[PDB]
């Protein structure tokens, strides 16, 4: 409301925006596309529960105009099983002219599966993804081209900005 009081309001979430960088994000599942578009009715004659995992993650930037995409999360099966995934790639994104928030593009990004065994062991694997989204609001979409029919499916899921998310204290 002051004068200096409105100041150091604005600085601090100015300063600590720009000296603290790298946001702590989360995505989780919202709606899947279907490619094989059949009728399932082998092992899914009944009404089944199935469990569900935590989407994390961080981004950074590169001054030649570089998008730095890391992937991080963990999957529970149903009968006790964490899995483990981190993605490594590049992804051009577009920024508009008035606005700034509000960012469009796309990228490809190497998820590594993690797996404890004498045969399954971690493999990394080639999805491409995209960020689209404004605010509060992150759209994350990933599509998995093939051929034609078995090669063109799209992914949605959301994704919030957070940081910590764990404890505050103070």
């Amino acid at each position: 409301m002051n004068a200096d009081e409105w100041m150091t309001t604005f600085r601090e979430n100015i300063a600590q925006t720009w000296q603290q960088p790298e946001h702590y994000d989360l995505y989780i599942p919202a709606i899947t596309w279907h490619a094989r578009f059949a009728y399932d009715k082998e092992k899914t004659d009944r009404y089944n529960e199935r469990p569900w995992g935590g989407g994390f993650g961080l981004s950074r930037w590169d001054e030649k105009g570089n998008w730095h995409g890391l992937y991080a999360m963990a999957f529970k099966d149903s009968w006790n099983k964490w899995e483990p995934i981190a993605g490594y790639g590049w992804e051009s994104t577009w920024r508009p002219l008035a606005d700034e928030n509000f960012h469009l593009g796309l990228g490809f990004t190497a998820g590594v599966t993690a797996r404890d065994n004498w045969n399954y062991i971690p493999l990394p694997v080639l999805l491409p993804l995209a960020s689209v989204g404004y605010g509060p609001v992150t759209f994350q979409m990933t599509y998995i081209p093939g051929t034609y029919n078995n090669g063109n499916v799209y992914f949605a899921w959301m994704r919030f900005q957070f940081l910590e998310h764990h404890h505050h204290h103070h």
